[PDB]
């Protein structure tokens, strides 16, 4: 509260780890479904249904124009991007099983690195 705050954790690291894990992430080879926003002009139903588009190129040139404001933002944003590809994909197609995979490879390098 005012004049009583809990011990400094050092987040003078928090932006180039966050652009290391954004990095493994890009270069996995299940990133292809995630790696540019979906054509909403090519994708029947996805404007209507997704209501907060995601993807990597957009989270990459979100962190690098300070458009984050602390380490959470950036992971809601990336959780963003695999609850719309199970919003809109099977999990029994390529896809759907790939935005699995790639949320349990983000959420293992996430906790190793922050927890």
């Amino acid at each position: 509260s005012m004049s009583v705050k809990k011990p400094k954790r050092d987040d003078s690291k928090d932006l180039a780890l966050c652009s290391m894990i954004l990095t493994e992430m890009e270069t996995h080879e299940d990133a292809w479904p995630f790696l540019l926003p979906v054509n909403l002009k090519l994708v029947p139903g996805y404007k209507k249904v997704i209501k907060k588009p995601m993807d990597f190129s957009t989270i990459r040139e979100k962190l690098s124009s300070g458009q984050y404001p602390n380490l959470e933002t950036f992971a809601l944003d990336v959780r963003l991007v695999f609850d719309n590809c199970e919003t809109f994909n099977e999990d029994d197609s390529d896809i759907g099983r790939a935005g699995h995979n790639m949320r349990k490879y983000f959420e293992k390098k996430w906790t190793d690195t922050f927890k």
